[PDB]
């Protein structure tokens, strides 16, 4: 009986198994853009992929993975609220059954038909695991999908999913560049937050785009294709593998634009 996206495993059995899930700074939120403070003192951010070594996509079950080589400093973040350098070690997306909805974090209560998480490590901590264990060891830039004209850069993801129908699959994804799914502007808004998936650790700074990118109809068609069980079990469509919001609680969005 494992957490997932169900009616009887879903995020609000989640506290069960995690406590943490009722904590003081759980993700995702919504953002609230008259309530978010415009803040002097970001620095702009800095995206540098140039380098970017992807390896592999993984079905994991709750989503696909596109992993990257982070055993040195090849793609990384810094700047805007980061002290130091975060290293990316992962994205994946959430999505809906509907377009209607999708994303986790939410803008004046609107929900996006899906949202990336381009996920990076603080390399003062070494590795991943350790990173996730400390309050400022994760760096998550989030960028919501709307159903439009088609992403060019996210075709190669979308093609090879049917290689990864099911939870456990993997597939050879070498060469991909990450910096097709940005948008135009890095106009963020950031909070202290954490993993919208267990064990929902609160150990990111959360790093959220305002300018979506489109993605066609048949891209995300794509996505709902997935499944959520694995080979030889009942078919479980992966759609829906979104955290609703959580309370802001003692926090203050801050945004990097006026
Ligand atoms: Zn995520």
């Amino acid at each position: 009986h494992h957490w997932g996206y169900g009616k009887h495993n879903g995020p609000e059995h989640w506290h069960k198994d995690f406590p943490i899930a009722k904590g003081e700074r759980q993700s995702p939120v919504d953002i609230d853009t008259h309530t978010a403070k415009y803040d002097p003192s970001l620095k702009p951010l800095s995206v540098s992929y140039d380098q970017a070594t992807s390896l592999r996509i993984l079905n994991n079950g709750h989503a696909f993975n596109v992993e990257f080589d982070d055993s040195q400093d090849k793609a990384v973040l810094k700047g805007g609220p980061l002290d130091g350098t975060y290293r990316l070690i992962q994205f994946h997306f959430h999505w809906g059954s509907l377009d209607g909805q999708g994303s986790e974090h939410t803008v004046d209560k609107k929900k996006y038909a899906a949202e990336l998480h381009l996920v990076h490590w603080n390399t003062k901590y070494g590795d991943f695991g350790k990173a996730v264990q400390q309050p400022d060891g994760l760096a998550i830039l989030g960028i919501f999908l709307k159903v439009g004209s088609a992403k060019p850069g996210l075709q190669k993801v979308v093609d090879v999913l049917d290689s990864i129908k099911t939870k456990g699959k993997s597939a050879d994804f070498t060469n991909f560049d990450p910096r097709g799914l940005l948008p135009e502007s890095l106009d963020y808004w950031t909070y202290p937050g954490s993993l919208t998936t267990p064990p929902l650790l609160e150990c990111v700074t959360w790093i959220v785009l305002k300018e979506p990118i489109s993605v066609s109809s048949e891209q995300v068609l794509k996505f709902r294709k997935l499944n959520f069980n694995g080979e030889g079990e009942p078919e479980e469509l992966m759609v829906d593998n979104w955290r609703p919001a959580q309370p802001l609680k003692n926090r203050q969005i801050k945004a990097s634009f006026k």
